[PDB]
């Protein structure tokens, strides 16, 4: 690195290798993402550069976009743990409801902010939600999907997780809306509560059918226009909807109500981040300190 001192490899992200690094001049510790083929689209750099201005307490700050030696590096503020690791670590006892509520509330504030600035995430998952010792949680990688492209494989043949994909994406809709992020966050909310992924599909069709088996196969009544979707097939099995009381026990009715609104099939009926923040579930929200072992 021209000015960076690699501390350690954080992993192989969706867009490339990520390292925890220290700025030799500022002393600042950051996450450095090396972006993967041969050229680096100027449209991408302009788009990414715009995200440097998207600053909010619940959004991982994009510090710099470095385009040198015809290579692209993304410098992000560093956080010590991600929600996937935290959930695994909390698997035995479960994350306390007050902390689940604090995290959901903060994530919705982050989404409300991004969506108000016309920025979508499109690939929210526990691994992209970062936490610190102060009880904060932040969304990482907002806007990169649009600035770049389809995931599929990180850069070293790595199975793309479909568990948090909204149904309209799975049915081949070409235009994503802010609703896709609310769907993903609803899936994450459920997983924090039950300690098990809500829809752990291992293929696009298994993902879609797992959603259908739980929420019922969508029809024109609950989702106008669904039968005209690109990948909709009249041959899809018709499953009956299950009761939320069975899906996310023992979450209370306020929680079930909010989750149900975050998981509506019709993206237009799905609750917005702004509206969700006003839901009765957050009446008693607080900001607890998590037990973080680093
Ligand atoms: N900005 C960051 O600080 C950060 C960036 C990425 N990233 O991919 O760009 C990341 N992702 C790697 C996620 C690795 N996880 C570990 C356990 O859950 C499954 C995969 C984790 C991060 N911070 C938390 C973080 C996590 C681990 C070490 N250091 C910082």
């Amino acid at each position: 690195m021209e000015n960076f001192q690699k501390v350690e490899k954080i992993g192989e992200g969706t867009y490339g290798v990520v390292y925890k690094a220290r700025n030799k001049l500022t002393g600042e510790v950051v996450a450095l993402k090396k972006i993967r083929t041969e050229g680096v689209p100027s449209t991408a750099i302009r788009e990414i550069s715009l995200l440097k201005e998207l600053n909010h307490p619940n959004i991982v700050k994009l510090l710099d976009v470095i385009h040198t030696e015809n290579k692209l590096y993304l410098v992000f503020e560093f956080l010590h743990q991600d929600l996937k690791k935290f959930m695994d670590a909390s698997a035995l006892t479960g994350i306390p409801l007050p902390l689940i509520k604090s995290y959901l509330f903060q994530l919705l504030q982050g989404l409300a902010f991004c969506h108000s600035h016309r920025v979508l995430h499109r690939d929210l998952k526990p691994q992209n939600l970062l936490i610190n010792t102060e009880g904060a949680i932040k969304l990482a990688d907002f806007g990169l999907a649009r600035a770049f492209g389809v995931p599929v494989r990180t850069y070293t043949h790595e199975v793309v997780t479909l568990w948090y994909r909204a149904p309209e994406i799975l049915l081949g809709c070409k235009y994503y809306s802010t609703a896709v992020d609310i769907w993903s966050l609803g899936c994450i909310f459920a997983e924090m509560v039950t300690r098990r992924a809500l829809f752990p599909g291992d293929s696009e069709i298994d993902q879609l059918f797992r959603i259908f088996r739980t929420l019922g196969t969508p029809d024109e009544v609950v989702w106008p226009g669904v039968t005209s979707m690109p990948d909709y097939k009249p041959s899809f099995p018709k499953w009956a909807r299950q009761d939320f009381s069975k899906v996310v026990p023992p979450l209370d009715e306020d929680g079930r109500s909010l989750l149900s609104q975050m998981l509506h099939y019709d993206p237009n009926k799905r609750i917005s981040a702004k509206a969700a923040l006003a839901h009765p579930f957050f009446q008693d929200v607080t900001k607890p300190v998590p037990h973080l072992r680093l």
